[PDB]
């Protein structure tokens, strides 16, 4: 089918259901990169936070549509990617490095026992982090968190490796098998320890559902997503060579 992209709603928890996992990954129909998914819902938000559009990309977009000032049981927002012009030619002789970003939303786990932090002024804009609603890459303060993605694509072997990092720290390593202009593969959490409180680690679960495509006539760009095996995270990404 080649979906133009995907998007998920950020999980919202409650006393009745303290744990709410990732679910219902909607497929996007609409390739217009100036169109953000669920833009209409964001009118009501206290602080409409829609990840800004990177001027250097021409065929793909990944980001988030969220309330930057959420509270209580409000809807929080959505995470998505899209792309168009699935690649028809793929560079042959060359080994290409794609560089870009990634974004995510965690699951919601209101359970005090899980150990997620309520209050980290330096780190996030939101309180009760990942508890009342999933944590979104958008809630992080730029001074302490920057989510950058870098992939190595060898079209000869049809292999992809790469890293999803947070500033200087590696968070996931990725491996994919290229198959035409799509790809599939796995993301491996670099830190498997879940920890607690300030050091709590939202990124501890592997994923066998890494899946993306190449975009632009000559695969000048790439974008995809993946879902934690335990349904505790949903990540998207986008990049461009060289």
């Amino acid at each position: 089918e080649p979906a133009l992209g995907y998007v998920v709603k950020v999980p919202v928890s409650s006393f009745e259901n303290k744990k709410v996992d990732i679910s219902d990954i909607e497929v996007i129909t609409n390739g217009n990169l100036d169109d953000v998914p669920y833009k209409a819902n964001s009118s009501k938000y206290n602080y409409p936070d829609i990840k800004t559009k990177d001027s250097s990309l021409q065929y793909v977009r990944s980001g988030y549509v969220i309330d930057g000032e959420h509270s209580g049981s409000n809807e929080k927002g959505y995470v998505y990617y899209k792309g168009n012009s699935p690649a028809k030619e793929l560079p042959v002789n060359q080994l290409l490095t794609y560089t870009g970003s990634w974004d995510f939303t965690s699951n919601a786990n209101l359970n005090n026992e899980e150990g997620r932090p309520n209050y980290l002024n330096d780190d996030y804009y939101t309180k009760f982090i990942g508890k009342r609603v999933g944590l979104v890459s958008g809630d992080a303060k730029p001074a302490k968190h920057k989510y950058t993605s870098q992939f190595e694509v060898d079209f000869a072997t049809k292999k992809m490796t790469g890293k999803l990092s947070d500033k200087e720290k590696t968070i996931y390593t990725v491996n994919a098998d290229i198959r035409g202009n799509r790809f599939t593969g796995a993301a491996t959490a670099s830190d498997k320890n879940k920890g607690k409180g300030e050091s709590y680690n939202f990124f501890s679960a592997d994923s066998q559902s890494l899946e993306g495509g190449f975009y632009g006539p000559k695969a000048e760009e790439m974008a995809g997503k993946f879902v934690a095996n335990d349904k505790s995270l949903f990540a998207v990404f986008s990049a461009k060579h060289n």
